[PDB]
């Protein structure tokens, strides 16, 4: 199944957490790296915290949001960088990227998450006025995830 | 708020429409004027029991397709549009800023269609075994009538 790594973090009025589990086949293929071609599927999980300040209630998944990476194999300082695309499985909805690694051994995953006005292929609005409005969003926050791989 | 009509079991989803004041948004130019605009038109769109696309019940579904078609039935004036995803303090919706054509009945259309599946797509389906979900919904249409008191 799925492998935890790091520790879930409390950002921007989220809950960031990390794991991976195998490749996950995906339609259409041309959006990510084929399954059969990958090691393992590298999956953000965010989720609203409490009092969020963005119009998110605790536990929401938090959508439109970009999301990109640092991969380093930290025993030779191979890097692999990406963005995570959202998608929708059949525990709901995640970022995530199927990849290649670099064998065995320690490696560093850097997520870079920004706000939902960063999107660069699909435009999100926030509510602004004193009756429907929420607070300004988060600004972008970078959180890491240290693990061993085995294979 | 007031509601429009009532909600429908389409695709998988409840689809309802409501209109309130207009809203103020960032970015504002990417919507209509809170002053040069009547209501606020909002299609609320939450996942059903049993949803074949892997949303909890009762989930907002993102990163829909989502269009409108109004009609004031009085003279037959019609207007078209899209809606743009947004937040408000009660969440995620998907949202217009519109000016009418005063007082009357109209009548409302919601075109409802999935996310791009093609090379144009940006939000993904797993597919395998283990992770997998049912397909996308075919588009659909939802029919509403309301009457503005101006």
């Amino acid at each position: 199944k799925e492998i935890p790594i790091g520790k879930p973090q409390l950002l921007g009025g989220m809950e960031i957490a990390a794991v991976y589990l195998q490749p996950i086949e995906m339609e259409p293929e041309g959006m990510m790296r084929p399954a059969k071609d990958s090691d393992v599927h590298l999956e953000a999980d965010i989720k609203a915290a409490k009092d969020n300040t963005n119009g998110f209630a605790e536990g929401d998944w938090v959508p439109y949001l970009v999301v990109s990476y640092e991969l380093t194999h930290l025993d030779n300082g191979k890097v692999q960088k990406g963005d995570f695309m959202p998608m929708v499985a059949n525990d709901g909805p995640h970022y995530g990227d199927n990849v290649k690694l670099d064998g065995p051994g320690k490696y560093k995953l850097k997520l870079f998450v920004s706000p939902p006005s960063a999107n660069q292929h699909a435009h999100f609005g926030r509510a602004v006025d004193k009756e429907t409005g929420v607070g300004p969003w988060f600004k972008p926050v970078t959180a890491e995830y240290e693990f061993v791989y085995a294979g």
